[PDB]
């Protein structure tokens, strides 16, 4: 339920990426990058509640889900590019 393209170029932040769609937290539409499953609102929350990043699986913006969260909250904004 997320593929982003150009000249969306897409940041790395839940807030600005808002931005990018518009919209705001309160609306995008972003998905576990690794599960594929659409974030609960409340968790899509978690993102920029705390100060994650936002994983691009391939090249869409995904966020990290309950689940991954826990996992994954050691990156926070990775210069992982190309
Ligand atoms: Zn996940």
């Amino acid at each position: 339920g997320a593929m982003f393209q150009d000249p969306q170029e897409r940041p790395r932040k839940l807030p600005q990426l808002c931005t990018e769609l518009q919209t705001t937290i309160h609306d995008i539409i972003l998905e576990c990058v690794y599960c594929k499953q659409q974030l609960l609102r409340r968790e899509v929350y978690d993102f920029a509640r705390r100060d994650l990043c936002i994983v691009y699986r391939d090249g869409n913006p995904y966020a990290v889900c309950d689940k991954c969260l826990k996992f994954y909250s050691k990156i926070s904004e990775y210069r992982h590019y190309s």
